């Protein structure tokens, strides 16, 4: 019979740099639909809105289109989710 054997060994070590700026330019366009939204229907946070008088209220935003807000009160209006009141007459 017979056999063998060998070896070798090995290494390496790459290199790579560089870097560039670019300016800024705001194209003439109005504003976009990119926009949060806050309200409980989950739409854009537009003009229309009263916001939660309790400050522990995440949302604290909404609009009048949704919790029949003909105008902004801008005084003490729960949302219909703190509120929760218990009497009589639900609502
Ligand atoms: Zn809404
Ligand atoms: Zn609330």
């Amino acid at each position: 019979g017979s056999s063998g054997s060998s070896g070798s060994p090995e290494y390496g070590m790459p290199s790579v740099t560089f870097g560039s700026v670019h300016p800024s330019d705001v194209l003439d366009m109005p504003v976009d639909p990119n926009e949060p939204t806050y309200c409980l229907c989950h739409q854009v946070s537009y003009g229309e809105m009263i916001g939660c008088d309790n400050p522990d209220c995440s949302i604290e935003w909404f609009h009048f289109a949704c919790v029949g807000l003909t105008t902004k009160p801008r005084g003490k209006w729960f949302c219909p989710r703190c509120s929760q009141e218990s009497g009589p007459s639900s609502g």
